């Protein structure tokens, strides 16, 4: 019985997007704001400066009009926002599941572990057992529900994923990462224009992978290897980010020194995950990094020495997608292996052999996951 | 069978708040602090499912203070998640904490040996979470790896079992320190002519944290095992969703919770058991300890009837129930560490009640089961 491996990935995202260009018009339209001129103007800035295109939203401009409070800074929200994510989040983890079974080509009812992550809503029962009804699984299913963790949660997961598939033979976990602005979606403030931050960042999306040991020879096909998962943080950042639950929904307390301070820690993270494996080269590896904003891509590129191209699947992603939260890695799993097809190499880590995927989040918290590719 | 084997429990902790209150007083004190003293039959009502819960005392954060400080407590309805979250996000790491202290106690081992934390509450919710609060409170590393399981409910204290013996037995030398802390804080509310039903959980819900180590492969003269996790194992009742949910909202959490509760989980406990026990060769039910959550004494007793089990079985849940009410996820650890000590109480040569096998049974929103296998340790 040997390592977990992601034996394959699916992604989904609502219909309704926006594209980043025109969205300080939308927004500032939308919340009838548009009487706050300098704050739109910096809004624009912000917008341009995010390296972002468009971002998939479950809010529409109709959600947004028969719910004025959801428009509003600080209005009682919570309410509304958990009328739509209870149920719209399983639904779209339902979408990246079925595309993740259909890559996987097993029969849904041989999973035997559901793991449902997000942070955008929570009810009881949770998403997980929404989602096992809404996939037609058994009650068999062995769930795990993990709420409220944030940005860093993609790696949490495959940590959570790597113990749950080695240690029981046989078994195959659905993982689902499901993530929505909706939870922190509000109006401009004069007041608070470091929210602005948020309302440029997050996007909609979910991701869904299989993660089992000892694949059946002709009928599954390993995409990644989960070689190790380890967690740290840096010590006071709950000072420098935080988000809160609260009566108007998820706040968002994030410093300037946070990008600075990732950079800053993330080689003493990959030395202490590599080191073991004899690997000291950054550029040896293919990577995933967690789009936390374009400024932390930019600042790990110069602090570790990363050739340019090293992060375009991350790029990618927050290009298209925008800040998804902990489904951002798993998406950028996705095209880092789509990439490789297009690009005619022989690996799923862009010819690599080891990889290291990277996310971070609140309190400073890193997750370092080491991977190793499989033939394309 | 191997040394390299299965997870233990090394060491039980638990720790509640200070302040309590005794249920045959617990009527007066809930009308009057929440001026509803107008509300005779409602308080007459109240009296007869407080005398129905078959619980003495309940340890409580919430004080008259505080209560009185935040009005929109003691209504039924306003706006109360803020407060409840301004309580809860500190209060809970600082009582997992406790209990986390009296179980490394036990355990004797340094605290900076503990490698993995799970932390595991549906009383607020915060980003970073309790686990990361928990980790600066002990004086832990930030190399600890954690997990935060947050809005679970009542069956989770099965649930961080189920976790806590993967991590052990894939991770050699891991020590995982698990923690369920939990308060009715996050549920306290006035009462309501409009929502009768939900008195049920004003009379139920109490406030407590239990911790354990969890290892596989003990250090010969340095630990002592107290029980084996010999499997873990969870399901559902389908539709169980439409008799016991709960919902955070800005008045908090709310509570829906059907008459069918007891007796579909009472009858659904017996298929649970036989999928667990059958493959160790156990068919009677009598030749187990126990370890049941109390989610109300009607369950406790419909359980006992339907699997037929000797009246001193669930000793050590009732007692529990008696002594600290309905601690959610917190009850059956609080249970495990009860039917230890009246092990000892009454002489008996292990850790179970003097028998070698036993079962952990928790159950919770959308009636899901949690089924734990245990084996019991010399005492
Ligand atoms: C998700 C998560 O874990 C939780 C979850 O949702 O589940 C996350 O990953 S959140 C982590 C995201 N972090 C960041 O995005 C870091 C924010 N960026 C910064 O703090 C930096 O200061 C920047 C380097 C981004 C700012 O410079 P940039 O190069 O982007 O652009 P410059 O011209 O400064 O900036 C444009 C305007 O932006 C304002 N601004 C940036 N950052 C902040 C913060 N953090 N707070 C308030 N304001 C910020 C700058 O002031 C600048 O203003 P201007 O009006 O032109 O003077
Ligand atoms: C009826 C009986 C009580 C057995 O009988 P009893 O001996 O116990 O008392 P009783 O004779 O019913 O008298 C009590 C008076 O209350 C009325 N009444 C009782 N029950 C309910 C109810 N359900 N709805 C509405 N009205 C109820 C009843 O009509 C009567 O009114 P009156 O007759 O005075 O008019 C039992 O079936 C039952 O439903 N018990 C509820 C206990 C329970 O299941 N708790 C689950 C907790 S879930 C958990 O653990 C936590 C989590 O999962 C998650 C998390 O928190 O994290």
């Amino acid at each position: 019985e040997g390592p977990a491996l992601v034996l394959a990935i699916g992604t989904a995202t609502p219909s309704h997007w926006i594209d980043q260009s025109s969205y300080p018009d939308y927004y500032f339209r939308v919340t009838n704001s548009d009487h706050l001129v300098d704050l739109k103007e910096k809004f624009r800035r912000i917008c341009s400066r995010t390296m972002i295109k468009k971002r998939h939203m479950l809010l529409t401009e109709e959600i947004l009009k028969k719910n004025p409070n959801l428009c509003s800074f600080s209005e009682p929200s919570l309410d509304i926002r958990q009328d739509i994510l209870v149920s719209e989040i399983p639904k779209l983890g339902k979408e990246a599941a079925l595309k993740a079974i259909q890559e996987w080509a097993q029969p849904k009812s041989t999973i035997t572990h559901l793991v449902f992550c997000t942070r955008s809503g929570v009810d009881m029962p949770g998403a997980d057992y929404q989602l096992i009804k809404l996939l037609g699984l058994g009650p068999s299913v062995q769930r795990l529900m993990m709420y409220q963790q944030g940005c860093f949660a993609g790696g949490t997961m495959l940590r959570l994923a790597k113990d749950l598939a080695e240690n029981n033979k046989g078994a195959r976990i659905l993982v689902i990462c499901a993530e929505s602005s909706a939870i922190g979606f509000r109006g401009p403030s004069e007041s608070h224009v470091d929210n602005l931050v948020a309302q440029a960042l997050f996007g909609d999306g979910a991701a869904a992978i299989i993660v089992g040991s000892n694949p059946k020879p002709g009928l599954e096909k390993p995409v990644f290897e989960i070689v190790s998962a380890a967690q740290t943080f840096v010590p006071n950042g709950d000072c420098h980010l935080a988000l809160h639950l609260r009566e108007m929904g998820l706040t968002f307390h994030c410093t300037k020194d946070v990008p600075p301070t990732i950079a800053k820690n993330v080689e003493s993270c990959l030395t202490k995950a590599l080191e073991p494996l004899g690997i000291s080269d950054w550029n040896s590896l293919f990577w995933i990094l967690h789009p936390g904003g374009n400024a932390i891509v930019d600042q790990v590129e110069n602090k570790l020495g990363l050739e340019h191209e090293k992060l375009r699947a991350t790029r990618n992603i927050l290009r298209d997608f925008g800040n998804m939260s902990s489904a951002c890695v798993l998406f950028i799993l996705d095209e880092i292996r789509k990439k490789s097809a297009r690009d005619g190499l022989k690996t799923t880590g862009e010819g690599l052999d080891f990889g290291v995927l990277l996310s971070f989040g609140p309190g400073l918290t890193i997750e370092t996951v080491v991977l190793h590719s499989k033939p394309i």
